[PDB]
């Protein structure tokens, strides 16, 4: 190949001219950078051409606004979307280096946190693959959230210094910087409303390429860094300036800060992305090749609000249009509603974001005025349609009364958007009928569903090339951009060759992940054991404790009859606890405490191993998901909207043990519920238990295997040196357990036995797996994005065709 | 001071010393130092606590009268004050803040502030150190005063 | 930058790095610590300088080309940066100020600020300590390296 020679020549060129190093002084990190630059150069040609193409053809632009972008690592994705993986592997080998070693030096982008952020990243990959003129907008968080470390079995938060050595992917655009205004006061003058005496924070943009899979599109993620404007002063004025500089820069410091007016910092962050972004969208709109003029704005601009975090987009668009662009209020409002769309990710109305009005009086006095005007006009309309309905007016109002007046940002999003969607079929029904019941009665057509999805490139082609090839051999390459083509795998459940091939891939993946496990955690991993994986946020509603009780029950069962034939398990539990969440940190400690007992018991041996997977991130998900046999998706029914981890396990050859909630429902409906290990209380059963009243004591008293497990946890069997360590866990499970852990224990145990009986038969296990994989095509973010594009954005995929670039 | 506004509790500041307290007598002459931070050094002449920040404990005495007897006892309450005074811009701000953090030791009861827990610990030590130095000073300043063997017979804490 | 406004000199800030310097290469990997303040302790294992504040010296290298020869030498210029990271309200403000006072070591040439004289001394030490640690590191990291006896033959300052 001439390709292998080009990468080799480009790597050395970057090493000498970009890094200003030679092979004697270079570190592995320098080698990662040299390669990352080599690979980025292949994107640049397409990136320039793509932006030249959108300027020429002026397509409708999609703006995806999120406070989270859980991007992971970029080197591998970039290499695969450009087809250069094989050429780089060989070039790096010939250079005396190891591609996978270099891949491990890259930092996980500290730009996301959980589901909401990964959803944004999958979306961006799909929008680029579908040829949409899409731009991701967010904050360039300098220190991510935190890297989880486990010290003495407890979680410790370490700072995520991911930009320490620089990010090779991003380009700084200091020339496209915009001012963000805070505080000040508002004056009504004859020339229009003026927002005066404001503090100014500068928004500095950094652009990152978002490549399309096997097309020529390379889109942009534009992330803003907070910087103070520089400069008279007395001693006090000098200290005021240094502090304002620091408070400016900590807007883009960490994701979801705590600090207790660190809530004011969250509001500042929200406005900082909104104002930065909207000024950029408008500037792009009026700077079009060949440009009263704002009437075409809803035809050239869609703004998607990923949760209520970017909710200020509504009154800020109203502000720029009316106070700067001199557009008439009514016209600006009809423009606002048509440009904005809102996606909700939560169930029950109390999770929805609220801000005190007093906080708005101080930080954003002009936006408060606009919000008040939007609300009044909205309630006049409601009063016209439903005369004398006084309680309807209070329910539908964006401003709520209580111990202080508050602004319901969700209500503001509903009123200022043309479309409102939930993230799964039943969640979207709850969004309609319960969360925004009154809004649904007034405008049913506004409310929609956009079932979540995952990208088939990262969550298959990247993390599981072995499985990807085995599917490619049988049904060709077209499924990678049209994942519903995996249904052609259905007849292959009879094929003895395919079954032994899918099983071989899984075991290869299991062996590669065992090697990571033994090296890092120092536990002897059984290769023939079943990989039982539960990876998500440590939270009571997610019920890692339910999984803990199962593990203790199994430990006790091996101890009672050590001669008995037992299905071997490697139980992996991972996830980050919120720093101030006392119960979740107790739970992490329980898992490691259980593991200490289980993994060091000589009677137990190679039958049961328990590991807490430290620092669950995007990059680690890509190692563990392809190696999983069983996926635990065991949240209490009625708590989960969707879930995307569910989808990742289904595509990578794992069977699912779960409740009938969130994504599991649509996964059952796609593959048939018999191919999934559904158990426990149904949404309606949970409600019926609340009518009876949950008495967890009755369960503990009349379930012997559970009583033994809880007593061990309580008495200090898993914590000999500090026997009251889990007192608050036990106290919660018996008296305050809102998530009904005991109520689902029996059903969960019985269900795990059915899992054990299926794993005992390798062929029928893998047959059920093939049925899962073949019916997962629906859960492609391509499908989700095509849905958003046609039913919300009014754009057609592949209507823009970027041609091969010029160097 | 609790206020009820629109049926809810509002916390208003208790400015009870605004106009002065007629009952109490300031004893600035019986002030004692309270030490914080620093480091500890084991020397041949005994253990030494060095490089400490110092907060001053200023005593105010209030009479506690006995019912139909002639006894009037003392309540001795300590106010936190920073010692006064070279400096660069940063050293000046450090001093102003330490002055404020000193004085907020005796600002409010059970403060919240989340290292306002550190402020509770400071408050606890401030009363302990102030008081114990005063108890000892009183003990050795007795009319006609190895010598500490009688301490448990002359002092109950 | 001198500006003449109404016939008088006005001092305008020289924002020369605003858009970046294309000539220089950042070497964050060759950063060295600079120590300030602290105290000194004579121990049996030698003199120790303890409880110091640390400012980081980040090197930036600029090429210095020879005329019609193949030599391109180095100008190595140090930027002051504070080390990053528990804290109460006062400790937080102390940290933000020390961060600012660290970074203003490499802000302007010949600053005025009147303990801006202390800032000049800090600047002087910052270049000295940064540089001498770099000179020594280069000396002992030579291809094939009591050992300091050749130092005056391999080093002129
Ligand atoms: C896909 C993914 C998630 C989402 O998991 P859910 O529990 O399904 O919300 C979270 N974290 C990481 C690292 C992921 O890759």
């Amino acid at each position: 190949l001439g390709d292998v020679a080009e990468v080799r020549k480009s790597f050395n060129r970057h090493l000498h001219f970009t890094l200003v190093k030679d092979r004697n002084v270079a570190t592995p990190r320098d080698y990662f950078f040299a390669l990352a630059h080599t690979v980025r150069d292949h994107l640049v040609g397409r990136w320039i051409r793509t932006q030249q193409h959108y300027y020429e053809r002026d397509p409708k632009r999609i703006y995806y606004l999120s406070l989270e972008f859980y991007m992971g690592r970029t080197l591998q994705n970039t290499m695969v979307n450009l087809g250069l993986q094989n050429a780089c592997d060989e070039a790096i080998y010939q250079l005396g280096l190891d591609l996978e070693e270099l891949e491990e030096i890259e930092e996980d982008a500290g730009l996301g946190n959980g589901g909401l952020g990964r959803l944004a990243a999958c979306f961006l990959d799909s929008m680029a693959t579908l040829g949409l003129a899409a731009y991701g907008y967010g904050i360039r968080y300098e220190f991510g959230i935190f890297n989880q470390k486990i010290v003495n079995g407890w979680q410790v938060e370490e700072a995520d210094d991911w930009l320490r050595y620089g990010n090779p992917w991003e380009k700084a655009r200091p020339e496209y910087m915009l001012p963000v205004h805070f505080y000040g006061r508002v004056e009504h003058t004859p020339d229009g409303v003026k927002w005066l005496d404001t503090q100014v924070v500068l928004a500095m943009p950094y652009d990152t390429p978002v490549p399309g899979y096997k097309n020529n599109t390379v889109n942009t993620m534009r992330l803003w860094s907070a910087k103070a404007p520089n400069d008279d002063f007395n001693v006090g004025d000098y200290i005021e300036a240094v502090l304002d500089r620091n408070l400016a820069e900590n807007i883009s410091r960490v994701l979801y800060p705590n600090d207790f007016e660190g809530k004011e910092l969250r509001l500042k962050q929200e406005y900082f992305v909104v104002a930065a972004t909207l000024q950029d969208i408008i500037r792009r709109f009026k700077s079009s090749k060949f440009g009263t003029c704002f009437e075409t704005f809803p035809d050239k601009v869609a703004i998607q609000l990923n949760d209520t975090h970017p909710a200020l987009s509504i009154p800020e668009l109203m502000r720029i249009l009316v106070d700067v662009e001199k557009v008439d209020w009514d016209k600006a409002w009809e423009i606002t509603k048509k440009t904005c769309a809102y996606t909700n990710h939560t169930v029950l109305p109390e999770a929805l974001e609220r801000w005190p009005v007093s906080m708005f009086e101080k930080l954003l006095p002009r936006h408060l005025e606009i919000i008040y005007a939007i609300n009044q006009r909205h309630l006049d309309h409601v009063a016209a349609l439903f005369p004398g309905d006084v309680d309807r007016l209070r329910r539908m109002s964006v401003i709520e009364e209580g111990d202080c007046k508050r602004i319901n940002m969700a209500h503001l999003c509903v009123i200022g958007s043309h479309a409102v969607n939930g993230v799964a079929r039943i969640h979207s029904e709850i969004v309609k009928q319960s969360v925004f019941k009154d809004f649904y009665e007034l405008e049913p057509e506004k409310f929609q569903n956009k079932t979540n999805g995952i990208t088939p490139r990262r969550w298959l082609l990247l993390c599981n090339p072995g499985l990807a090839d085995t599917i490619v051999e049988k049904i060709g390459e077209e499924f990678l951009t049209d994942l519903s083509q995996l249904k052609k795998l259905l007849p292959l459940v009879s094929d003895e060759v395919f079954i032994r091939d899918v099983a071989k891939v899984k075991q290869e993946n299991k062996l590669k992940f065992s090697a990571f496990l033994e090296k890092e955690y120092k536990v002897k991993i059984n290769p023939s054991s079943m990989f039982d994986v539960h990876v998500k946020r440590i939270h009571e509603y997610k019920r890692q404790l339910l999984n803990c009780l199962h593990v203790v029950t199994l430990y006790n069962r091996i101890k009672r009859d050590p001669a008995k034939a037992f299905v071997p398990r490697t139980v992996m539990i991972g996830g980050k606890a919120a720093p101030g969440y006392h119960m979740a940190k107790l739970i992490i400690k329980l898992v490691t405490s259980i593991g200490d007992v289980v993994n060091h018991d000589p009677v137990v041996g190679d039958r049961l191993k328990v590991i807490f997977l430290e620092n669950y991130r995007v990059s680690l998900a890509e190692k563990v998901i392809p190696a999983a046999d069983l996926s635990q998706q065991i949240s209490t029914a009625g708590t989960e909207a969707s879930g995307t981890g569910n989808m990742k396990f289904m595509l990578n050859g794992a069977l699912t043990i779960g409740t009938m909630d969130g994504a599991n429902v649509e996964m059952a409906e796609e593959a048939g519920a018999e191919n999934l290990f559904i158990f426990g209380l149904r949404v309606e059963d949970v409600e019926a238990l609340d009518r009876k009243g949950y008495n967890a004591r009755e369960y503990y008293d009349h379930l012997p295997e559970l009583k033994q497990a809880v007593d061990q946890i309580s008495s200090g069997f898993f914590s000999p040196k500090e026997p009251d360590c889990f007192k608050d866990i036990v106290n919660m499970l018996m008296h305050h357990d809102r998530f009904k852990v005991f109520a689902d224990y029996e059903a969960y145990m019985q269900c795990q036995a059915q899992v054990d009986q299926l794993y005992r038969n390798p062929k029928e296990w893998t047959k059920k797996v093939i049925r899962n994989i073949a019916c997962s095509g629906k859960f492609s973010s391509d499908r989700t994005i095509t849905e958003y594009a046609r039913e919300i954005w009014g754009v057609e995929p592949s209507d823009l065709q970027i041609p091969p670039p010029n160097i």
